């Protein structure tokens, strides 16, 4: 008996993808081959421990599947170890810090409200429960890193380990400072590359391989892979001791199935198209930040050299929830994000997010993001309409979905 | 451009299952409309948060997604709450530890060499890192738990949570008299019954949701879904205490196709045909391990109330590793596992574990386990053969996969 109901609700989500403009700078649209692989009958197998260390017998396939993901990404990255077991960008991080600290010791990260992720510290999450944390901004002036105070607040605080990388910064990172700054106090440095990974893989972002301990990372966003997380060093026993804490420290069973549409996301990262791609994922984004800029919204820094960037909406009267519900409104998705030194509680905040990841997908060149800021400006300041959102219906139709 | 390697390899991890006979009791096979949410467009969605609060926008057809879900969760197990967002098994009891105990608190579970999981407490995994873990066994003239054991080591060690539940014993658990032991010392109940959700669900083991303060599972296993997690209670104040765990305590975005396929699993399981598939399960169980019997292996405690059994190797003269071994080389596969108070080291042992769940799934019936019985026999008995490998190959493709 086929449980209709619930396919059509994938139906109807598929087709709100299909008549909309996604700008969350997190999301993607993966592939019909990596959607085919995360389908298959691998999820019926029990594969507990690593390739050719298995717990079970049965395995002989999946050790080539999940070897093909592990040699892909260490030849897509350039590192020397690589694990492809955690389940989420969340679970990569949990192992590292576990393999790397004790419940107690210090961590430090970059401040929530400057754009960190949640696992960077923030005290309703694991990372601030079981961690002393210390955290580190940007300026007021510039809203970029100040690399003196981060150096200054390590000697001070003496962490064990430094998390560089973020969900909401739109400049490059300078790692090779943030390793100095991690070897004069002895501190692991851990890069959390999970927003610009995918720039990396194309050699668009300086990669993090040669001077961080270790790496993490999403397979999804601009890696545009399955859901699921990734882990990297250069330091291949390093790497031995992150292995047990994925299993049997954190997780049981892996899900092999993800594991071969990631495989899958690394093959299509390794071809020419990919590089390509990632190029105009850049170059939509430094344009429709300088449509939007010459309407008069203020962009955060002036500007971004990644795939996203951060609106201040303080000047226009309207907080980071209502511009959401506004875009929402004629099917043009963002979400509302604190700015630096926001006057607004996080749920409320000050800002929005927008990234260009996924309508670069879908075909949309720099030519058109005029158009598309047209269509952020009028929702913004006129509110909601019928004709509006016909009109972004039509401009997300032109576009063919993966 | 496709990627021909990979996917080479999963259509020989198809050919591979087609061709044996999969009776490692943890295993199943999924359908294929289970199999066609998990393949959706939903993992291209951000949707951290619940339905109704989320922290992105765009989620009004996943929250109806992740709402059936959770409906047809409460109406199948017969709970109050429930939480389908957990990755898998191993992060729905982490939430649930991490939401009752504090680091250093004290955590009884079942042995590991007497059939617990890893999470109910080894050294190795998170549960015996944070907490102060006290196990329980099985007697070795019973081989069965002793309640009043139980109830001796609770009174000594005051634990905050008792775990009930394991991944290898195979009869039924009293949770009234477990729930009594943890009122009487003012614990909380957990139950982790991933093994034998599926013969819950159809009415065919005892039900823990009135017993226990939280029950965790897992999807896939007896009830025959996607690879995550579930936890459900009769508490919904304690169940939002725990849905802040998940997230944002050690989760962040969650797996929105995977849960559509949960939401498929358990429409599955609320049909009527599914009450037959488990009853088929059980018997199929019950009648393998007489077969054995007859031909001379001894099952422990006698025989078996659920899916599963333990076989014990010694009247043969055969350790766990050696038959886990010759198996494997005619296309059956088991595993190896300790009889209680095995005299062999745990990477030997005496035992195997044998469940049904997979073979039932390809339709095997009561009265093709003598046949099952005799090949086991043969092979453990005569060794490999090409012979044995082509009768196990003509069987398994004799019945059909779903």
């Amino acid at each position: 008996k086929r449980d209709e109901a619930l396919f059509e609700l994938i139906a109807l989500e598929e087709k709100r993808q299909r008549e909309g403009l996604e700008l969350i700078a997190s999301e993607n649209f993966v592939s019909k081959q990596v959607r085919e692989a995360v389908g298959s009958v691998l999820t019926n197998k029990y594969a507990e421990g690593y390739p050719g260390a298995r717990y079970y017998g049965g395995c002989e396939v999946i050790d080539r599947v999940e070897s093909l993901a592990i040699e892909r990404a260490k030849a897509l990255f350039g590192a020397a170890w690589a694990n492809v077991q955690p389940h989420s960008g969340s679970q990569a991080n949990m192992a590292v810090y576990m393999a790397l600290m004790e419940p107690g010791d210090t961590l430090m990260g970059m401040d929530l409200a400057a754009g960190g992720h949640l696992t960077h510290g923030s005290r309703v999450n694991f990372s601030g429960k079981l961690y002393k944390v210390v955290s580190y901004g940007v300026r007021p002036d510039t809203e970029l890193i100040d690399l003196e105070e981060v150096r200054r607040l390590a000697l001070e605080h003496r962490p064990k380990v430094i998390v560089a990388g973020a969900s909401a910064y739109p400049r490059f990172w300078d790692f090779k400072a943030f390793r100095e700054i991690a070897d004069e106090v002895g501190a692991y440095l851990v890069v959390d590359m999970a927003h610009f990974a995918g720039l990396v893989a194309a050699g668009l972002h300086p990669n993090p391989l040669p001077y961080a301990h270790v790496v993490t990372s999403t397979t999804h966003k601009t890696l545009r892979g399955p859901r699921g997380g990734l882990i990297l060093s250069n330091d291949p026993e390093l790497g031995k001791r992150i292995d047990k804490l994925i299993f049997p420290g954190i997780q049981g069973g892996p899900l092999e199935h993800v594991i071969a549409g990631k495989a899958v996301a690394f093959f299509e990262a390794l071809q020419p198209e990919f590089k390509e791609y990632s190029r105009l994922v850049v170059e939509n984004a430094k344009r429709l930040a300088e449509e939007l800029a010459r309407r008069g919204y203020r962009i955060v820094t002036g500007g971004t050299d990644n795939h996203l960037f951060l609106v201040d909406l303080r000047p226009k009267g309207l907080t980071g929830k209502e511009a959401e519900e506004r875009l929402d409104a004629v099917g043009i998705t963002v979400n509302k994000n604190a700015i630096p030194f926001d006057p607004k509680p996080p749920r409320v905040t000050s800002g929005i997010r927008i990234g260009t990841p996924a309508i670069t997908t879908r075909g949309f060149t720099p030519e058109e993001m005029p158009l598309v800021a047209e269509l952020i400006d009028r929702a913004l300041l006129e509110g909601p309409s019928e004709a509006l959102r016909e009109e972004v219906r039509r401009l997300a139709l032109a576009h063919p979905m993966p």
